[PDB]
């Protein structure tokens, strides 16, 4: 991979692996999300930021501050097949003291056709207290020189799917998968549950008949609280409709919300 | 990747990814096992066999026959760090009507030093009845031209660890992790649990204090029965031992049916 000519974005190509595909012999949405995280990490490394998923500066590390994902939104038009080469371009853009956006565009390397796009909202938090704090005009200045200054959006329209408010699923759920728990492979280098694991947990409560007859076109997922390595999660889903679903992940015992989301599926 | 000059082995290089590493910022043993499966699949593709993990011929597919892993044995000297390039060479060799072996050598791409090695034993089975059968001359003949004919072993040593018999862990286990179940990411393209998932389940019952102060040097794992996508598994471990050694058993949560047994050897950091 490499920074582009203007140095304000990063591109990398990936060959889809045998263990990365689902029953259609094409990449799963979790494989796509792992590749989005990989190119985001390589972009941080290319310019000197931390490579632990938090993309921090030396000053943020002295203050115990990190960037954390509040929302992930992914839209896929065509999943790449096993052995196909997919090229992913990514960039960041500040959205004021509230937070920052990282966007991605996925392309078929042979045709140059756009096969998917994604956007994510990040907030700054103290890693120990978990309290959010607005971005200072000294931390912000460190990042501005690596971002485009004119708006560059993977989802340009005023109020498109990526910005829609997500309601809270009400009991009883139509479908559920309970007692889900992370194993060591689900953790990152810091022993935290990887953001992609929550996507897998959301999808566990979609009926197998939908997965067999449909393809996932859009997934929007809010992150409210972490699942600790010793927590247990319940995944709940209700049809709201193409087929559309509302999703909720909550801790198995007291029912504390950890994530909410929606998915849209197209018939094959 | 590519077949080598003599066409009897296959080589491929991989750059270690950010999500592929553990707490030491080096590749996990599950990442290594996934790369061993990837290069095995690319080797099958390169010569025309199936690319579904079973490496079958047209004749085997007509007979509903597949190759299945009976044992996996991995020894790692140095785990590659994030961003490092590891080169893996793999080849197969028949061991008579009983089955076949696939071996692998892992090297540091910059230095050329051997950083790990692995071997696996495969048997032929009917995919529907699950009955094993001795390899026929007509099936074996299809494979012989892609394998070295003189012995080529990743583990040549006299009574090496890769061939040792594994005993059955007796209750009570010293440690356990109960109620493990696969999710869709644990399945392959044919909706079967990926062989690497069982390695992860075996390691779930190793105490975190061992993982934090030791590195996994050797893992030997026998595969006796599949965990179905709707089954639940219990992972049991007992210390058998500076080095620490463990005996492992995976069994179905309800009736206690064995699915895997294994051993691990760990060296203090
Ligand atoms: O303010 C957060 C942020 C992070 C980045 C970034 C830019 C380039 C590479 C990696 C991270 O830009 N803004
Ligand atoms: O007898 C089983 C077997 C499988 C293979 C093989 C050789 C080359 C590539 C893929 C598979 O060789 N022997």
């Amino acid at each position: 991979g490499s920074l582009t000519e203007d140095g304000l974005s990063y591109k990398e190509k990936f060959v889809v692996r045998s263990y990365e595909v689902g029953s259609n012999k094409t990449a799963t949405v979790e494989t796509i999300a792992n590749l989005l995280q990989e190119v985001g990490c390589n972009h941080a490394q290319s310019v000197g930021f931390s490579t632990d998923g938090f993309a921090t500066t030396t000053t943020m590390r002295k203050l115990h501050l990190i960037w954390v994902t509040a929302r992930m939104h992914i839209e896929i038009y065509k999943y790449p097949a096993w052995g196909d080469v997919v090229e992913i371009e990514t960039w960041c853009q500040s959205e004021g003291r509230i937070g920052t956006r990282r966007d991605w565009i996925l392309k078929d390397s042979v045709t140059g056709e756009v096969t998917g796009r994604a956007t994510s909202k990040w907030v700054m938090m103290n890693q120990d207290t978990r309290r959010l704090q607005k971005v200072s005009d000294d931390v912000r200045d460190e990042y501005l020189v690596f971002c485009p200054q004119e708006p560059r959006l993977a989802f340009p329209e005023e109020n498109n799917r990526s910005l829609k408010k997500i309601p809270k699923l009400e009991d009883p759920a139509q479908y559920s998968m309970i007692g889900l728990k992370p194993r060591r492979a689900d953790l990152d280098m810091n022993q935290h549950v990887n953001n992609v694991t929550y996507i897998g947990w959301v999808l566990e409560s979609i009926p197998q008949e939908i997965v067999d007859t449909h393809e996932l076109q859009v997934i929007t997922l809010d992150y409210r609280r972490e699942c600790q390595q010793d927590d247990v999660v319940d995944s709940l889903t209700t049809t709201t409709s193409d087929s559309q679903f509302l999703h909720l992940l909550r801790l198995s015992g007291d029912g504390q919300e950890i994530n909410r989301g929606t998915t849209l599926w197209r018939k094959k």
